[PDB]
């Protein structure tokens, strides 16, 4: 087994299992305005409640579910304040009320102050019925921006694409194993489950389209999701105010940010964070929005020896194979991802009354992990 | 340290007793790293990497030899990009040259310009392997121009990094101790860090004995600069037949440095935390350390925090013990912020930026500053 000090589950891998769903009743004016986001910003009520917040002490936030809750209300909060009702009005300082308790219990979580991936998609669910499977049907969101903003359908989606990825997780110890071992055929079948693992992967994104509405994503969802990192409209940052004076950047949301992805490309040698390029620094930084435990499981990949390198010197059709067949498996995963980003922000935009960076950006990612093929 | 990590012994991040001499297939690159003083005196650099032939990296068959290609070809690429320093540029290099660059930067994990790891930590040799690591029985294998003071600056560099390292082997007993709960073991081995780090700082006084402002600045400045945020080179270099477009990439940086790093990580200092843009350029240059060594700086950060387990303890020796250790780091910022001042700023001042390389220094010592439990 992978060890307990990286935090992944044997379920949902790097999810947060059974997330927490209500806050202690000290921190109830919290849950009252992420509960009723769609509401309060709709009738401009959102800022000036929030504004009207006492500063509260994180301290009763006392085990790990909570204080992760804490910080998908607080994240979903923050965003509803700084973008409003998401036609460009921006609030360029958060008050410290909220400001203070948000950066606080981010420092203690070492997440920054701002909605990570690990908050809206891992943290961000609940089953209806538990005795049930996690599938779409038997699962929601805890918590939503705008009314019709199809939050439930991406994020749900993304964490079943995420959990589909996660049952090869636990493949790792396995491959690591079999190739200090010098175990071939253990080494062999292992491969083969991990590109399993991603191959099913891709058939739950086929989910997006039935959830996920181009034009609500577009216009509205997106804007909630966005940060403040090279942003014109928050060009130096947002002021917490009362934690730092000056105005500090932060990313919006990024499945750059989910660790399964970048395992396997770590796993597999495709060395999408090497080189100093503008993709590779992106993905790197990325991994400072990803929980601790999850950041030094990378890190923890990353030093030991490479599995490319180990198949590329072996002379084995088999094994080289099985390899392909990982790699072949992320480059259908991106090329079908490129094909949403075309449907769901492309063919949007240009219907409204930047794209080529972003299918840029991808692309190279794309193509880092197309190259990898040994075959 | 396990020896993935490539950490020795003696010379910590630096390349153990570096590759002076490539295999005779490349001697049309040594010739001109060798002679590029003359070569870009006469005009003659550029003629000649436009008429190399493209070289295959093959016959690099070790980590030495590659090591000292990526020296070579990096230190000719400054040159071909440079020229003689006036502002004659070359925004194309050539893919006789770029190709092979661009490929055995790949196979090391290094982008295609000339870094720390090789114009300081592979950029040296002993004259006398009997006699110990001192500048007077040391020299550099590569300079750019005569007088540059290019050995002055890339030894004493390394002088520094050595003295600094010879900490590094003292982290896991940090770690263990920690682990282990072992009060005097931890105390003993954070005094030991506190007395290399300022003895690095020792040594970097000698930086005004063999490096000369007005050559550092108007010559040895230029061909160290690179091609990120350069006006020069707006949208970076075109690494002809290996890129279609032009990339950007840094110029060298001890931020670079792996030594500075791991002991910020070490003592919780959190120089890349946060949404500043220091955090994230320090964060960058990681990526320009050779990759062993990246991994290191990660692993540093996987273990418990030091400081975490002094503040928790009550101990006024541990506490005192740990300040030393930070107190030393401003120490050396402090003393680099007057280099800075002697060998950018006043030249600057003195010809027929400054203030943003400063207020980086300045935000990265002060975070360094701000991490003392006590009052210095
Ligand atoms: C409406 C659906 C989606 C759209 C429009 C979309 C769009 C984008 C865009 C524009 C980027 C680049 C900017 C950034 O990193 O934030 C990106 C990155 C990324 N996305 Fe999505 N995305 C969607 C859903 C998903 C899902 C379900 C997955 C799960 C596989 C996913 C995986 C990734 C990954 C791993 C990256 C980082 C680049 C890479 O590793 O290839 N995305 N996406
Ligand atoms: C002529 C001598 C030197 C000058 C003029 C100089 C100047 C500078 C400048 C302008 C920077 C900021 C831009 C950049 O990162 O490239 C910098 C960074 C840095 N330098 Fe130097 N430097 C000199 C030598 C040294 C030496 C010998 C050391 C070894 C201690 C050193 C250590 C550092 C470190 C660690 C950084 C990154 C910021 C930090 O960690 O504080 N420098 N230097
Ligand atoms: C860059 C400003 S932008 O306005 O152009 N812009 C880019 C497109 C997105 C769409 C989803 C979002 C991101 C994300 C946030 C949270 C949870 C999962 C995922 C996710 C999965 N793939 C990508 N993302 C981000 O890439 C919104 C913001
Ligand atoms: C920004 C373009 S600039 O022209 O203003 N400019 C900044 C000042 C420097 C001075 C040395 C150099 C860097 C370096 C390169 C290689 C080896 C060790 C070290 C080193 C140590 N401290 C800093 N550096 C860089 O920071 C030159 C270029």
């Amino acid at each position: 087994m992978i060890s307990k000090e990286y935090h992944i589950d044997e379920e949902v891998g790097f999810a947060l299992p059974n997330p927490q769903e209500n806050l202690p009743d000290f921190y109830n004016d919290w849950m009252f305005i992420a509960k009723h986001l769609p509401d309060l910003i709709e009738s401009g009520q959102l800022r000036e409640r929030v504004e009207k917040l006492n500063m509260l002490s994180i301290d009763h936030l006392t085990d790990h579910k909570s204080q992760r809750l804490a910080r998908l209300v607080l994240g979903c909060i923050t965003m509803a304040y700084v973008w409003g009702k998401g036609h460009g009005d921006v609030r360029k300082v958060l008050p410290r009320n909220i400001a203070v308790p948000y950066c606080q219990l981010s420092k203690k979580l070492e997440l920054p102050p701002i909605l990570v991936y690990a908050d809206c998609v891992l943290a961000n669910w609940k089953k209806k019925d538990p005795n049930k499977p996690l599938t779409y049907e038997n699962m929601d969101v805890l918590f939503s921006f705008r009314d019709g903003d199809c939050s439930k359908g991406f994020f749900l989606v993304s964490l079943l694409v995420e959990i589909a990825a996660a049952s090869a997780i636990k493949v790792i110890p396995t491959v690591f194993k079999a190739m200090q071992m010098q175990e071939r055929d253990t080494l062999l079948k292992a491969l083969l489950e991990i590109a399993s693992c991603l191959e099913k992967a891709l058939q739950v994104f086929h989910q997006i389209h039935d959830h996920v509405n181009p034009k609500a994503f577009f216009s509205v969802l997106r804007i909630y999701l966005s940060g403040w990192k090279g942003n014109p409209q928050l060009s130096d940052g947002l002021v917490y105010e009362g934690f730092w004076e000056d105005p500090k950047e932060f990313a919006g949301g990024s499945a750059g940010q989910s660790s399964v992805f970048q395992c396997f490309d770590v796993l597999l040698g495709i060395q999408q964070t090497a080189g100093g390029g503008h993709a590779a620094q992106f993905l790197q930084d990325m991994r400072r929005y990803m929980p601790p435990a999850h950041r030094n499981f990378l890190c923890s990949l990353e030093s030991n020896p490479s599995v490319r390198e180990f198949v590329l010197s072996k002379g084995d059709a088999g094994l080289r194979e099985a390899y392909d067949a990982c790699v072949k498996a992320l480059v259908s995963l991106r090329s079908y991802h490129l094909q949403i980003v075309t449907k769901y922000i492309l063919i949007p935009a240009s219907q409204q009354p930047g794209g080529t960076d972003l299918m840029n950006f991808l692309k190279t990612v794309r193509s880092t992990t197309e190259k990898s093929l040994l075959k």
